[PDB]
């Protein structure tokens, strides 16, 4: 099912034309530099924000291939979307990357149908991630690996002058009582060419 809505998400780009792409990027450039510009994150283990960049209902999708595993990206962390796939953060940046943005994504470690963040705990700092959006595809390499306590965001902030995205989720295993963040540094990429990323084969 969540690999029929990124086939479906990447069949619709393919039909949008590209001046159409770009003025919704621009959109979303704005927001984020809004958001630069200026809190109240809210962790979502106890909307049209993003309509820009929604495309059959799905902002983008995370692709982490240390894990293998490719999910798609909602707006929101409502428990609804959180049941089906990523969550973006309301309050942080949306992930089309670019310097002061900080977007933060975040998935369940672990339901019983969907292993979606259960394996987060095996990226390690120098692995990378990847985003897919209405744009194309952008690249970050994990600098930062961190457990904190639910109530502490701090962390979760834009960094002025930098690029990151962090992926959410609950820890220990099955217990949950903290935050596992994973946080990446965009890097320059470009798709279909004869690169191979992993650390095993790098550098």
């Amino acid at each position: 099912a969540s690999h029929a809505n990124i086939n479906a998400f990447k069949e619709a780009v393919t039909k949008i034309d590209r001046v159409e792409i770009n003025r919704r990027l621009e959109l979303a450039y704005a927001y984020n530099a809004s958001i630069a510009g200026a809190p109240a994150l809210k962790d979502p283990y106890s909307v049209e924000y993003a309509r820009m960049l929604e495309v059959k209902e799905q902002i983008g999708h995370v692709i982490i291939p240390r894990i293998n595993q490719d999910i798609p990206i909602y707006a929101g962390s409502a428990e609804e979307n959180l049941q089906r796939g990523v969550g973006h953060l309301e309050g942080t940046s949306l992930p089309v990357g670019g310097e002061s943005t900080h977007a933060v994504l975040t998935a369940h470690r672990g339901l019983p149908t969907a292993k979606l963040f259960t394996n987060l705990d095996k990226v390690t700092v120098g692995d990378r991630f990847y985003i897919e959006h209405i744009g194309g595809k952008i690249a970050y390499q994990v600098d930062q690996i961190k457990v904190i306590a639910p109530d502490q965001l701090e962390d979760l902030y834009v960094i002025q002058g930098e690029d990151h995205v962090t992926l959410l989720t609950c820890t220990p295993y099955m217990i949950n009582s903290h935050r596992l963040l994973v946080r990446g540094k965009r890097i320059p990429y470009v798709e279909k060419t004869v690169q191979k990323d992993s650390k095993t084969f790098r550098q």
